[PDB]
């Protein structure tokens, strides 16, 4: 419902090779998955 | 509703590389799984 | 709706790499799992 | 009351690498599970 | 008033590898399991 | 031909998904390597 | 040295899913490292 | 005593789920690690 | 003492979930780990 | 005698689940370690 009133937080503040999925407000009733690699 | 509007502040920050999720508030019953991985 | 009239802070920050879930309130009855590896 | 006003702790700030589930407050009835390997 | 005071700190960090699951305060009724292995 | 002859060595054969790199007779030389996951 | 175009072998398969990565008889610097995870 | 001109061949047969990495060969100055879990 | 039968031979191979790290035939001055878990 | 040898020439198996890692055929100068834990 509350949401688009006011930030329920914040995330990063400046950085390299960094990456995320940012959801908040009301998540979703079922499954999620994820997966991330990186050499050197 | 679940969050009025209050306060509450949050920051992501790294050097090399960082990744992941984020979410606030109030998380429902369901599934959630994540891997990363790297060679140097 | 927990979380009652508060503000609550949180922060995250590391060297090589870092990933997790940051989620802030309380758990849910659920599951999660996640997993990591690195080869120096 | 649960938590309190004002920032309520914060994670990470700096090492090699780390990864889990943060959830404050108060856990739930469900289960976690993580898992870490490194080769040197 | 609960874990020790009203507002407070937390911050995440250590050596190597480190990762764990579960919340800040206190812990409830739930199920929690972690391993780690590597090679020198 | 240091690679045909006869039948080297074989294993069940056909499936219902597969994947990875198949490299056979020669390859690079360095570093090689990544993450997956998949579910059900 | 042997590696050159030379013999590997056969296999993988089945009714279900199979993930890695194979390479001639040909083992250069740091190579072959990850991690990888799945979930029924 | 390495692979001297004397056939060389390799098969997996699995069933649910496998994963594996390994140069079919000798090791020479180099590094390889893996790591695998999977949960109901 | 290194390989010794027709057909070379093969490697890996399992049913329910298995996993393997390592150079097949003879191995050099090198190292390699690895780890695996599961629960059900 | 030769070590424990069952990957080059033959086949890698076992029962329910299992995992291996480690130098066959000579053991020089090098090092390997492996780990595994599972739960119902």
């Amino acid at each position: 419902d509350a949401e688009f009133r006011h930030d329920s937080g914040y995330e990063v503040h400046h950085q390299k090779l960094v990456f995320f999925a940012e959801d908040v407000g009301s998540n979703k009733g079922a499954i999620i998955g994820l997966m991330v690699g990186g050499v050197v």
